[PDB]
């Protein structure tokens, strides 16, 4: 069996940075507001990942309402996320991730942002992408208002 | 043997009175979806996914604005006449997996329902079909409250 | 028997004069899209999906907007040498799914034309690309006519 899924997240700028983006700290002059850590390439990932196994969302494993959440380590989350996915039986094919924002430049973290993930799912670093894209001053993440991240998973058996 | 994939996007604005339709399920509101039929984002964006990964083009491409019959239409029957066609083609449901942007309303108590509809207009197994929301943080026009958009993923098989 | 998913986003704004290349089909518009290259955002968002599922990053880290060699850069020829990268590692075509976010111009007279190329580029059947176009309705940067934005999934297969 093959399983596909799809994650979707987005997070507004606000107070100080750092961000906190694929587990890594980039220097910012803006943070990310967020009930969690507010890691939005961890939480679209995890939502792939859950979807991809019907499990729900985020949303569903880990309220926003729930104060033992509260700054949470999406990573923490995203391993969580994976070991409920494991015990339906399901094992990693390949990850995605699209991280779509004006800045903070992405690129020179993403070798550290795949470390991160690889280690979390306990997988090869050539099962895990991430990328970056502008949206060219165009939207809320080209007006510098916030950042969003997609992913895909494909999930095997 | 072979294993395809599909994407479909969608979105509507708001507009008139509630309640909206989303995955089938009516979800009271304060206001409706502006449409040609019921309004379902949902369903829209999964169709295009499913014809999508069929290499069949698009849900206006079998179903236009255009024409008067399409008018209040019932999403759900625009799926499964989509499915069928599909079918007629040869593939089978892999999964699908389904992401509704919106900040409002909460759609998390309906997604249980939604999955019910959908299993059944594709004839598959609930657990091949997942369904999840999310909101923008008031960012852009779903932040704001202008509309809701929605995401589908679909694997088909031959 | 190993496959894999891809997932790709691309936005360009709207400048300057029409004609705008979109699929690699000129098409005739009031503006034209700004870019280093030629503004492909469709071939933009289908390089990004392949190259994400062959794990190979992304076209801004293969092909710097920094460098002077990629300005005017014709979309296709970068689609053609992210996907010789791919095919060195060992992958072939599953197949892929293009969904095209604009208000105007209108896409569908040139979609037929698109396929063929992308069919062409990554030496597959046409079979195996589709390609859709929808508005947002008028909502957000693409709604005001401000770009168009671009989606696209693959499944490659080792
Ligand atoms: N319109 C919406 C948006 C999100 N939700 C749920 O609430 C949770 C929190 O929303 P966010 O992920 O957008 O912060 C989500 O994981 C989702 O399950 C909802 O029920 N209705
Ligand atoms: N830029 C666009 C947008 C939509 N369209 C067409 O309009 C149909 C319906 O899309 P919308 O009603 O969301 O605009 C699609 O099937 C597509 O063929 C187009 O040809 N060019
Ligand atoms: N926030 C961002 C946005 C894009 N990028 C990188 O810059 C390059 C070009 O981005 P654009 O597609 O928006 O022009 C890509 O390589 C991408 O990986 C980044 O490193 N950080
Ligand atoms: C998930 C996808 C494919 C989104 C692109 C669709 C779109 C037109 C967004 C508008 O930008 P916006 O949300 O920032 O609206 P605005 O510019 O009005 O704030
Ligand atoms: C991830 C969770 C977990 O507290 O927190 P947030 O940091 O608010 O992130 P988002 O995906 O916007 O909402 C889902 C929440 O469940
Ligand atoms: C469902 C159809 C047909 O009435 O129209 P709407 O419900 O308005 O949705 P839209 O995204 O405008 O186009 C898709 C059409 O197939
Ligand atoms: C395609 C490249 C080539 O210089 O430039 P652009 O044409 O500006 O397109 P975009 O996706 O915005 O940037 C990535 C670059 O690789
Ligand atoms: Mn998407
Ligand atoms: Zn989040
Ligand atoms: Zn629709
Ligand atoms: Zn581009």
């Amino acid at each position: 069996e093959m399983r596909i899924g799809h994650g979707f997240d987005v997070h507004a700028f606000g107070g100080e940075g750092p961000i906190i983006i694929g587990g890594v700290r980039i220097p910012y002059e803006k943070g990310l507001l967020a009930h969690s850590d507010g890691d939005v390439a961890l939480h679209a990932l995890t939502d792939a990942l859950l979807g991809a196994a019907a499990l729900g969302d985020i949303g569903k494993l880990f309220p926003d309402t729930d104060p033992a959440f509260k700054g949470a380590d999406s990573r923490e989350l995203l391993r969580e996320a994976w070991r409920r996915i494991q015990a339906k039986g399901y094992t990693l094919g390949n990850v995605d991730v699209t991280i779509i924002a004006q800045a903070p430049k992405m690129l020179p973290h993403i070798p550290q942002m795949r470390v991160f993930i690889a280690e979390d799912l306990g997988c090869h670093m050539d099962d895990v992408n991430v990328k970056a894209t502008t949206t060219e001053k165009l939207g809320f993440t080209g007006r510098g208002e916030g950042i969003a991240c997609e992913a895909v998973a494909l999930l095997i058996k």
